[PDB]
């Protein structure tokens, strides 16, 4: 089985979507606080900053998962995973923020993008490692050739 | 290849895209029915109510492919993809009750969230069994040791 | 290792979650050059086509990726591959054409879809390669049967 190869990136995945859970019912619960039924997702402040909060969450979550996977695959599991966790509680950070106020979103925000800029960059030079040799070699024998 | 042992989640996965696809023909023709242009979400109720329907299905979507993954390969591939289906016809029927009315989307919603829940919970016990034998194992030696 | 079956599909999947992020820091400008503070993501016109690309596009991303994968595991890795690449680049014209006006982002939007359906019918198609004759198999078996 390749399990072991992946577990962690499993777990990491896993707690993600639990986050995200959580976010969704932090939404519902501004939904009842601050009184606005669905459809229609203005209302208060601050019910727009929870929503948002969680909105914003949504659409990164997919790159987060891709990326993760991906340099866990092509990089090295544990530093991805970690990568991932720190992202994850940055996301967390970030959703108590803009709930409180739009500018205490800030700090976790970017927090939330160094680790997932990090994913991209293990990422990209674990696909590096893997087509670039094989690249030369094409480019070296092609050369040689002469002859 | 380790096709077969993914194969099913593979085709749920594809029954999930082609759901999701149907939501935005179906938003698409909302669009036209009740004259909503581009960019620009607000509209009479029903269109709101269908564009809504598609906007949380969307959110939705990643958090159920996560779950589904981890559950089947981590737990069992079968129990995971039959959660899987009745989440997706659970996501259909919620979709159909919110665009006739805001409260016929809630018993599908309820049906939806459950069989989300049991495939985070398979996932949970898949994930637990993997890691917590090492554990237990590695902290039983480290008391043994005394000797 | 099968990194080697899939190292297409990953290096596309990373194009993918660069080209969002391209979305998003354009979505940031947009903010700042037409004055929009969040929360709240209404404003000028040109604004919200902005916002409304990269909205689509976040909505989208998703079910690119399962049907990628799922194509380039059962049909064949490099063809899905090619239509991940049409799709991206599709929508990477979708969103600059939004940007300038809703009717020019119609044609790379059409684009996207062909791609997108594409890889669909792949994944379909791989799919039933693999299901179908076991399951025609088990059938001529039960009517032999007879005997
Ligand atoms: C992993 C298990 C997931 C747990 C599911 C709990 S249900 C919560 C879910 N809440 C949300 O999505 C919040 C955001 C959503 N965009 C909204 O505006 O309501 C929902 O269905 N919201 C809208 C609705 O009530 O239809
Ligand atoms: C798996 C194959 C997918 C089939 C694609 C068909 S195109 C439909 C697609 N429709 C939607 O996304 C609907 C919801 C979207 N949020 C909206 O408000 O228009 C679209 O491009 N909508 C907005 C637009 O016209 O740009
Ligand atoms: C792969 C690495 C990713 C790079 C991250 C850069 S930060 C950009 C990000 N911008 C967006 O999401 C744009 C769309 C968003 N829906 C919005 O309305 O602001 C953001 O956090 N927007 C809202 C906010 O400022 O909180
Ligand atoms: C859409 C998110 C990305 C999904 C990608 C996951 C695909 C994994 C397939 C190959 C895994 C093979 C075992 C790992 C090999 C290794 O660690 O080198
Ligand atoms: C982002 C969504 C999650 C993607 C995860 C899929 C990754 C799969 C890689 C490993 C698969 C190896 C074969 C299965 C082994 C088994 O059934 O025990
Ligand atoms: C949610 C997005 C979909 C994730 C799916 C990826 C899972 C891959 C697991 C199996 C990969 C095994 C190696 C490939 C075998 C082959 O090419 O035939
Ligand atoms: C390197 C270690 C990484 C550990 C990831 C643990 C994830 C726990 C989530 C439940
Ligand atoms: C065989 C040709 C494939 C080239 C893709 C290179 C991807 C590099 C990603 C960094
Ligand atoms: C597999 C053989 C590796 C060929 C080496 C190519 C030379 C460039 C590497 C730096
Ligand atoms: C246990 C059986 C699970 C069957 C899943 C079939 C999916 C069909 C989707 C096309
Ligand atoms: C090696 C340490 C990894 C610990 C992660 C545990 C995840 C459990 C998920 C339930
Ligand atoms: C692999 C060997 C398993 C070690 C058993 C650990 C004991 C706790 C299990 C319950
Ligand atoms: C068939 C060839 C497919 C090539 C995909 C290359 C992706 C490059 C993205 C960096
Ligand atoms: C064993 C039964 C599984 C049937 C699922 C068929 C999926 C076909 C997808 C096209
Ligand atoms: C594995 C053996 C294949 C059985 C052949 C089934 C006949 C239908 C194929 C067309
Ligand atoms: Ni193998």
């Amino acid at each position: 089985h390749h399990k072991d190869e992946v577990a962690l990136l499993a777990a990491v995945t896993l707690l993600g979507v639990l986050l995200q859970a959580y976010f969704s019912l932090q939404v519902i619960s501004a939904r009842r606080a601050f009184r606005v039924s669905p459809p229609l997702t203005t209302g208060p402040p601050e019910f727009e900053r929870v929503y948002r909060a969680q909105v914003n969450c949504s659409e990164y979550f997919p790159l987060f998962l891709a990326t993760l996977w991906v340099a866990g695959i092509f990089f090295h599991e544990g530093a991805a995973a970690l990568c991932g966790l720190v992202y994850l509680f940055a996301r967390l950070r970030y959703f108590q923020g803009y709930a409180r106020s739009a500018q205490l979103r800030l700090a976790p925000l970017y927090a939330s993008a160094r680790a997932l800029w990090l994913l991209v960059a293990l990422a990209a030079l674990g696909l590096l490692a893997h087509f670039l040799p094989a690249a030369l070699r094409a480019a070296l024998l092609g050369r040689l050739r002469t002859l």
